[PDB]
């Protein structure tokens, strides 16, 4: 077969010249030469079958990426697995190899206003397709945004994605654990389960702030510290925004806080394009109901050199409902993964 950094990687004969890229929990990524298409690809090895939650994420990611077809969304080129359910222990996902990710780029490179503009456009173009399919990404962050050598951007990792459910969004105070901390909308900590499109917009606003300065705008050190950073920049919510928060625990926590003034965007980002700061303000709006939508963000004057609604496609078939798999045993999830991957055999 093939071994990488003390681990089996049975992708051959089609894929050879294996080189380690990175690793996560139960997931390992390698680059490899595709002998059929004569190009280097990215191969992710997943072994989720012992954990029901890992099976959930694997199935969700596979189902979504197989249905989506968009230039700003990473596709699935091939899926490698054993010919039978009994012999299937690992799943290998073959995807286009990208040069870097926005996280790695932001750590060493200053972005020009043109780059920020092109990157934001592509993120919103991809996000318009995702929201049109009634899907929420729920984990938008720089490390989930891949880039090629020509700055073409692709959104990846749909493992935490859900079908939008605005009707069932309300919850209690300090309960929800949606997105990566620094990219978590303020409503997650107050009264939202993160079942509305507005949570993706907040994350995009955080990414834009990070492209402008090369630093996370709200670097909370822990879960409870996140709301302190957001309110430290945005200032105290208005009476109108507090009237939208009916949960007494969340409302009284906000009322207990001393008055804080809004730190102006121009003071935080003195080099930023004024139009980028106007758009940033609209994405990083405290009240989710007043927060700008993906289609409005695309039409903002900051993006006027790229804006073309006829070249910003929507999904052919939206997801009607979410799959009832939070209680499906790992064995039934294994069969579904097996069925979903059969087209690649
Ligand atoms: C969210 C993408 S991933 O982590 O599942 N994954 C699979 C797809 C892919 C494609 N290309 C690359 N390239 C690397 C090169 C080194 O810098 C980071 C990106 N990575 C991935 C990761």
């Amino acid at each position: 077969p093939e071994m990488v950094r003390g681990q089996v990687f049975d992708v051959g004969p089609r894929y050879t010249n294996l080189s380690y890229i990175g690793e996560g929990a139960y997931g390992m990524v390698c680059s490899a030469y595709d002998n059929l298409n004569k190009v280097r690809v990215a191969i992710k090895k997943i072994s989720p079958f012992e954990h029901q939650t890992y099976c959930q994420r694997t199935l969700r990611e596979i189902k979504i990426l197989l249905r989506f077809r968009h230039e700003n969304i990473i596709g699935i080129n091939d899926i490698i697995r054993a010919p039978t359910i009994e012999q299937m222990k690992d799943v290998y996902i073959v995807q286009d190899l990208m040069e870097t990710d926005l996280y790695k780029l932001l750590k060493t490179q200053h972005l020009s206003n043109d780059h920020i503009c092109y990157f934001l456009y592509q993120i919103l173009r991809g996000l318009k397709y995702i929201h049109s399919a009634n899907v929420l990404h729920r984990d938008l962050k720089p490390s989930n945004l891949l880039l090629n050598t020509t700055c073409d951007l692709k959104i990846c990792d749909f493992g935490l994605a859900r079908v939008a459910d605005p009707d069932h969004d309300h919850t209690g105070f300090l309960t929800e654990y949606v997105a990566t901390r620094w990219y978590r909308a303020p409503e997650i900590m107050l009264n939202s389960k993160g079942y509305t499109k507005s949570i993706d917009i907040w994350s995009v606003g955080c990414i834009l702030a990070e492209m402008l300065s090369n630093r996370p705008i709200f670097p909370g050190k822990h879960y409870l510290d996140q709301l302190n950073h957001i309110l430290g920049i945005l200032g105290s919510p208005s009476q109108e925004d507090l009237n939208c928060i009916i949960n007494l625990k969340a409302r009284n926590y906000l009322l207990s806080l001393p008055h804080k003034n809004k730190v102006p965007w121009n003071r935080l980002f003195p080099n930023a394009d004024s139009k980028a700061l106007d758009l940033l303000d609209k994405m990083l709006t405290f009240n989710p109901h007043k927060r700008i939508e993906v289609e409005q963000a695309l039409a903002h004057p900051y993006l006027e050199q790229y804006y073309d609604p006829s070249d910003e496609p929507i999904a052919e078939a939206p997801f009607k409902f979410d799959m009832e798999l939070d209680d499906l045993p790992k064995e039934k999830l294994k069969e579904l993964i097996f069925e979903e991957t059969a087209r690649f055999q």
